[PDB]
Protein backbone atom coordinates (compact mmCIF):
# COMPACT_ATOMS: atom_id res chain seq x y z
CA UNK A 1 0.00 0.00 0.00
CA UNK A 2 1.37 3.56 0.79
CA UNK A 3 5.09 4.15 1.79
CA UNK A 4 4.69 6.09 4.78
CA UNK A 5 2.16 4.33 6.20
CA UNK A 6 4.68 0.82 5.92
CA UNK A 7 7.81 2.78 7.14
CA UNK A 8 5.72 4.03 10.17
CA UNK A 9 4.56 0.48 10.82
CA UNK A 10 8.14 -0.66 10.64
CA UNK A 11 9.00 1.98 13.65
CA UNK A 12 6.27 0.64 15.86
CA UNK A 13 6.35 -2.58 15.53
CA UNK A 14 10.11 -2.21 16.73
CA UNK A 15 9.38 0.02 19.24
CA UNK A 16 6.34 -2.48 21.09
CA UNK A 17 8.56 -4.96 20.86
CA UNK A 18 11.34 -3.08 22.74
CA UNK A 19 8.61 -2.30 25.45
CA UNK A 20 7.06 -5.70 25.59
CA UNK A 21 10.80 -7.33 26.94
CA UNK A 22 10.60 -4.64 29.59
CA UNK A 23 7.12 -5.36 31.66
CA UNK A 24 8.03 -8.05 33.89
CA UNK A 25 4.93 -10.58 35.45
CA UNK A 26 5.20 -10.37 38.94
CA UNK A 27 5.28 -5.91 38.93
CA UNK A 28 2.86 -5.55 36.06
CA UNK A 29 0.28 -7.95 37.53
CA UNK A 30 0.61 -5.72 41.12
CA UNK A 31 0.40 -2.42 38.90
CA UNK A 32 -2.54 -3.31 37.47
CA UNK A 33 -4.72 -4.55 40.74
CA UNK A 34 -3.37 -1.29 41.94
CA UNK A 35 -5.21 0.83 39.24
CA UNK A 36 -8.18 -1.47 39.38
CA UNK A 37 -9.04 -0.81 42.47
CA UNK A 38 -8.20 3.22 41.71
CA UNK A 39 -10.82 3.11 39.51
CA UNK A 40 -13.24 1.43 41.57
CA UNK A 41 -12.74 3.83 44.35
CA UNK A 42 -13.63 6.78 41.74
CA UNK A 43 -17.14 5.30 40.70
CA UNK A 44 -17.78 4.34 45.06
CA UNK A 45 -18.28 8.64 44.67
CA UNK A 46 -20.58 8.50 41.79
CA UNK A 47 -22.78 6.14 43.50
CA UNK A 48 -22.79 8.63 46.53
CA UNK A 49 -23.90 11.62 44.54
CA UNK A 50 -26.77 9.34 43.54
CA UNK A 51 -28.10 8.21 46.36
CA UNK A 52 -27.73 11.80 48.13
CA UNK A 53 -30.01 12.56 45.02
CA UNK A 54 -32.36 10.45 45.74
CA UNK A 55 -32.92 11.54 49.69
CA UNK A 56 -32.98 14.95 48.59
CA UNK A 57 -35.83 13.63 46.18
CA UNK A 58 -37.73 12.05 48.60
CA UNK A 59 -37.47 14.49 51.55
CA UNK A 60 -39.02 17.24 49.24
CA UNK A 61 -42.32 14.66 48.24
CA UNK A 62 -42.43 14.31 52.62
CA UNK A 63 -42.59 17.99 53.14
CA UNK A 64 -45.16 18.58 50.23
CA UNK A 65 -47.48 15.31 51.67
CA UNK A 66 -47.06 17.57 55.18
CA UNK A 67 -47.89 20.60 53.46
CA UNK A 68 -51.24 18.82 51.88
CA UNK A 69 -52.23 18.08 55.42
CA UNK A 70 -51.11 21.57 56.59
CA UNK A 71 -53.94 23.37 54.39
CA UNK A 72 -56.38 20.59 55.13
CA UNK A 73 -55.46 21.38 58.89
CA UNK A 74 -56.15 25.19 57.69
CA UNK A 75 -59.75 24.47 56.12
CA UNK A 76 -60.56 23.04 59.47
CA UNK A 77 -59.77 25.89 61.08
CA UNK A 78 -61.10 27.77 59.06
CA UNK A 79 -64.45 25.94 59.65
CA UNK A 80 -63.97 26.18 63.29
CA UNK A 81 -63.46 30.08 63.04
CA UNK A 82 -63.98 31.66 59.56
CA UNK A 83 -66.59 30.59 57.24
CA UNK A 84 -67.16 28.79 53.86
CA UNK A 85 -64.84 31.58 52.26
CA UNK A 86 -61.48 30.47 53.74
CA UNK A 87 -62.09 26.93 54.51
CA UNK A 88 -62.69 26.44 50.47
CA UNK A 89 -59.73 28.63 49.43
CA UNK A 90 -57.62 26.32 51.64
CA UNK A 91 -58.61 23.28 49.34
CA UNK A 92 -58.58 25.46 46.11
CA UNK A 93 -54.53 25.63 47.39
CA UNK A 94 -54.57 22.33 48.15
CA UNK A 95 -55.18 21.60 44.73
CA UNK A 96 -51.33 22.56 43.48
CA UNK A 97 -49.95 20.52 46.67
CA UNK A 98 -52.26 17.09 45.12
CA UNK A 99 -50.74 17.63 42.14
CA UNK A 100 -47.06 17.93 42.84
CA UNK A 101 -46.81 15.07 45.23
CA UNK A 102 -47.78 12.58 42.59
CA UNK A 103 -45.95 14.39 39.89
CA UNK A 104 -42.29 14.26 42.13
CA UNK A 105 -43.26 11.13 43.51
CA UNK A 106 -43.39 9.23 39.70
CA UNK A 107 -39.84 10.46 39.36
CA UNK A 108 -38.71 9.08 42.79
CA UNK A 109 -39.67 5.77 42.01
CA UNK A 110 -37.17 5.62 39.00
CA UNK A 111 -34.92 7.47 40.97
CA UNK A 112 -35.10 4.10 43.34
CA UNK A 113 -34.66 2.26 40.56
CA UNK A 114 -31.42 3.66 39.12
CA UNK A 115 -29.85 4.41 42.82
CA UNK A 116 -30.36 0.03 43.00
CA UNK A 117 -29.07 -0.63 39.98
CA UNK A 118 -25.97 1.68 40.74
CA UNK A 119 -25.54 -0.49 44.43
CA UNK A 120 -25.96 -4.03 42.21
CA UNK A 121 -23.22 -2.99 39.69
CA UNK A 122 -20.83 -1.75 42.47
CA UNK A 123 -20.82 -4.95 44.58
CA UNK A 124 -20.69 -6.76 41.08
CA UNK A 125 -17.40 -4.77 40.67
CA UNK A 126 -16.02 -5.74 44.13
CA UNK A 127 -16.57 -9.41 43.77
CA UNK A 128 -14.57 -9.42 40.06
CA UNK A 129 -11.42 -7.97 41.44
CA UNK A 130 -11.09 -9.92 43.96
CA UNK A 131 -11.46 -12.64 41.91
CA UNK A 132 -8.75 -11.37 39.86
CA UNK A 133 -6.68 -11.00 42.97
CA UNK A 134 -6.79 -14.28 43.14
CA UNK A 135 -5.71 -15.50 40.16
CA UNK A 136 -2.72 -13.44 40.78
CA UNK A 137 -2.03 -15.52 43.29
CA UNK A 138 -2.31 -18.42 40.94
CA UNK A 139 0.19 -17.21 38.54
CA UNK A 140 2.48 -16.78 41.07
CA UNK A 141 2.52 -20.37 41.35
CA UNK A 142 2.30 -21.08 38.05
CA UNK A 143 5.41 -19.18 37.29
CA UNK A 144 7.03 -21.34 40.77
CA UNK A 145 5.52 -24.60 38.88
CA UNK A 146 7.93 -23.84 35.84
CA UNK A 147 11.05 -22.94 37.25
CA UNK A 148 10.97 -26.08 39.33
CA UNK A 149 10.29 -27.86 35.85
CA UNK A 150 13.40 -26.43 34.19
CA UNK A 151 15.23 -27.35 37.20
CA UNK A 152 14.29 -30.65 37.15
CA UNK A 153 15.06 -31.43 33.07
CA UNK A 154 18.34 -29.37 33.54
CA UNK A 155 19.28 -32.69 35.76
CA UNK A 156 19.83 -34.72 33.08
CA UNK A 157 22.67 -36.20 31.84
CA UNK A 158 22.41 -34.98 28.04
CA UNK A 159 21.45 -31.34 28.26
CA UNK A 160 23.08 -28.45 29.68
CA UNK A 161 21.22 -25.66 30.71
CA UNK A 162 22.16 -25.60 34.24
CA UNK A 163 25.44 -24.99 34.86
CA UNK A 164 25.84 -26.99 38.32
CA UNK A 165 25.29 -30.11 35.91
CA UNK A 166 27.83 -28.72 33.49
CA UNK A 167 29.83 -28.77 36.00
CA UNK A 168 29.09 -32.09 37.50
CA UNK A 169 29.16 -34.00 34.31
CA UNK A 170 32.54 -32.69 33.29
CA UNK A 171 34.23 -33.78 36.33
CA UNK A 172 32.63 -36.84 36.17
CA UNK A 173 33.88 -37.58 32.30
CA UNK A 174 37.36 -36.17 33.41
CA UNK A 175 37.52 -38.89 36.36
CA UNK A 176 36.51 -41.60 33.89
CA UNK A 177 39.33 -40.54 31.37
CA UNK A 178 41.47 -40.46 34.11
CA UNK A 179 40.64 -44.66 35.47
CA UNK A 180 40.62 -45.60 31.53
CA UNK A 181 44.26 -44.55 31.24
CA UNK A 182 44.65 -45.98 33.95
CA UNK A 183 43.29 -49.38 32.93
CA UNK A 184 44.48 -48.72 29.18
CA UNK A 185 48.15 -48.18 30.43
CA UNK A 186 47.70 -51.67 32.71
CA UNK A 187 46.85 -53.90 29.23
CA UNK A 188 49.74 -52.22 27.60
CA UNK A 189 52.31 -53.08 29.58
CA UNK A 190 51.08 -56.11 30.54
CA UNK A 191 37.03 -70.72 35.04
CA UNK A 192 36.55 -74.03 33.98
CA UNK A 193 39.12 -75.32 36.36
CA UNK A 194 37.49 -74.17 39.04
CA UNK A 195 34.27 -74.69 37.85
CA UNK A 196 34.97 -78.38 38.04
CA UNK A 197 34.12 -78.18 42.02
CA UNK A 198 30.77 -77.36 40.65
CA UNK A 199 30.40 -81.10 39.54
CA UNK A 200 31.88 -82.29 42.63
CA UNK A 201 28.42 -81.19 44.87
CA UNK B 1 -14.11 -10.06 30.86
CA UNK B 2 -11.35 -12.20 29.22
CA UNK B 3 -11.98 -11.01 25.36
CA UNK B 4 -12.27 -7.49 25.34
CA UNK B 5 -9.89 -4.55 25.37
CA UNK B 6 -11.46 -1.43 26.43
CA UNK B 7 -9.47 -1.47 29.75
CA UNK B 8 -5.76 -0.51 29.66
CA UNK B 9 -5.60 -2.46 33.24
CA UNK B 10 -6.90 -5.60 31.98
CA UNK B 11 -5.37 -5.60 28.40
CA UNK B 12 -2.30 -5.37 30.96
CA UNK B 13 -3.33 -8.07 33.38
CA UNK B 14 -4.06 -10.22 30.44
CA UNK B 15 -0.78 -9.74 28.55
CA UNK B 16 0.92 -11.00 31.83
CA UNK B 17 -1.28 -14.22 32.44
CA UNK B 18 -0.69 -14.91 29.01
CA UNK B 19 3.50 -14.60 29.41
CA UNK B 20 3.26 -16.64 32.15
CA UNK B 21 0.94 -19.62 31.00
CA UNK B 22 3.34 -19.42 27.78
CA UNK B 23 6.52 -19.77 29.92
CA UNK B 24 4.82 -22.90 32.16
CA UNK B 25 4.30 -24.55 28.81
CA UNK B 26 7.82 -24.02 27.51
CA UNK B 27 8.80 -26.02 30.65
CA UNK B 28 6.07 -28.73 30.23
CA UNK B 29 7.32 -29.29 26.60
CA UNK B 30 10.87 -29.60 27.61
CA UNK B 31 10.23 -32.41 29.89
CA UNK B 32 8.52 -34.32 27.63
CA UNK B 33 11.12 -33.43 25.26
CA UNK B 34 14.30 -34.72 26.91
CA UNK B 35 12.49 -37.39 28.97
CA UNK B 36 -2.87 -46.87 37.93
CA UNK B 37 -4.28 -50.79 37.11
CA UNK B 38 -1.75 -51.99 39.37
CA UNK B 39 -2.67 -49.91 42.46
CA UNK B 40 -6.21 -50.08 41.64
CA UNK C 1 -3.31 0.42 23.56
CA UNK C 2 -1.14 4.19 23.19
CA UNK C 3 2.28 3.38 23.74
CA UNK C 4 3.24 6.85 26.19
CA UNK C 5 0.26 4.88 28.43
CA UNK C 6 2.05 1.41 28.30
CA UNK C 7 5.83 3.21 29.46
CA UNK C 8 4.47 5.54 31.90
CA UNK C 9 2.73 2.17 33.12
CA UNK C 10 6.05 0.11 32.99
CA UNK C 11 8.08 2.97 34.99
CA UNK C 12 4.88 2.95 37.90
CA UNK C 13 4.83 -0.93 38.27
CA UNK C 14 8.65 -0.34 38.85
CA UNK C 15 8.58 2.45 41.08
CA UNK C 16 5.74 0.98 43.29
CA UNK C 17 7.86 -2.44 43.66
CA UNK C 18 10.85 -0.09 45.01
CA UNK C 19 8.95 1.15 47.46
CA UNK C 20 6.70 -1.33 48.53
CA UNK C 21 9.74 -3.41 49.83
CA UNK C 22 10.98 -0.97 51.85
CA UNK C 23 8.04 -0.56 54.19
CA UNK C 24 8.35 -2.43 56.92
CA UNK C 25 5.17 -3.74 59.06
CA UNK C 26 6.26 -2.92 62.51
CA UNK C 27 7.21 1.04 62.15
CA UNK C 28 4.52 1.19 59.43
CA UNK C 29 1.57 0.70 61.63
CA UNK C 30 2.90 2.52 64.44
CA UNK C 31 2.66 5.59 61.77
CA UNK C 32 -0.19 4.82 60.54
CA UNK C 33 -1.75 4.95 63.72
CA UNK C 34 -0.36 8.38 64.64
CA UNK C 35 -1.94 9.90 61.28
CA UNK C 36 -4.97 8.40 62.61
CA UNK C 37 -4.21 10.17 65.88
CA UNK C 38 -3.77 13.75 64.10
CA UNK C 39 -6.65 13.67 62.23
CA UNK C 40 -8.72 13.00 64.81
CA UNK C 41 -6.94 15.58 66.71
CA UNK C 42 -7.98 18.17 64.35
CA UNK C 43 -11.37 16.90 64.42
CA UNK C 44 -11.88 17.43 68.21
CA UNK C 45 -11.76 21.13 66.89
CA UNK C 46 -14.48 21.08 64.25
CA UNK C 47 -16.89 19.56 67.19
CA UNK C 48 -15.73 22.33 69.68
CA UNK C 49 -16.68 25.46 67.46
CA UNK C 50 -20.06 24.00 66.76
CA UNK C 51 -20.44 23.56 70.59
CA UNK C 52 -19.75 27.40 71.00
CA UNK D 1 -13.37 0.54 57.00
CA UNK D 2 -11.30 -2.32 55.67
CA UNK D 3 -12.96 -2.81 52.26
CA UNK D 4 -12.66 0.98 51.10
CA UNK D 5 -9.19 2.92 50.55
CA UNK D 6 -10.26 6.82 51.07
CA UNK D 7 -7.81 7.12 53.38
CA UNK D 8 -3.88 6.70 53.54
CA UNK D 9 -3.54 5.41 56.89
CA UNK D 10 -5.76 3.05 56.60
CA UNK D 11 -4.29 1.72 52.86
CA UNK D 12 -1.39 1.33 54.78
CA UNK D 13 -2.00 0.02 57.28
CA UNK D 14 -4.03 -2.87 55.97
CA UNK D 15 -1.12 -3.59 53.67
CA UNK D 16 1.01 -3.98 56.62
CA UNK D 17 -1.61 -6.33 58.06
CA UNK D 18 -1.98 -8.85 54.56
CA UNK D 19 1.68 -8.61 54.46
CA UNK D 20 2.29 -10.40 58.28
CA UNK D 21 -0.91 -12.35 57.50
CA UNK D 22 0.86 -13.81 54.09
CA UNK D 23 4.53 -14.19 56.15
CA UNK D 24 2.60 -15.97 58.69
CA UNK D 25 0.73 -17.91 55.98
CA UNK D 26 3.83 -18.59 54.76
CA UNK D 27 5.29 -20.50 58.01
CA UNK D 28 2.83 -21.93 58.50
CA UNK D 29 2.83 -23.78 54.64
CA UNK D 30 6.51 -24.54 55.32
CA UNK D 31 5.50 -25.91 58.45
CA UNK D 32 3.02 -28.78 56.48
CA UNK D 33 5.20 -29.03 53.52
CA UNK D 34 8.20 -30.71 55.17
CA UNK D 35 6.42 -32.17 58.12
CA UNK D 36 -8.91 -36.37 70.26
CA UNK D 37 -10.80 -39.63 71.20
CA UNK D 38 -7.72 -41.25 73.80
CA UNK D 39 -7.84 -38.47 76.25
CA UNK D 40 -11.82 -38.21 76.15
Amino acid sequence: MGLFDRIKRVVSSNLNDLVNKAEDPEKMLEQAILEMQEDLVQLRQGVAQAIAAQKRSEKQYNDAQNEINKWQRNAQLALQKGDENLARQALERKKTYTDTSAALKASLDTQSTQVETLKRNLIQLESKISEAKTKKEMLKARITTAKAQEQLQGMVRGMNTSSAMSAFERMEEKVLMQESRAQALGELAGGSDVDDELAAL
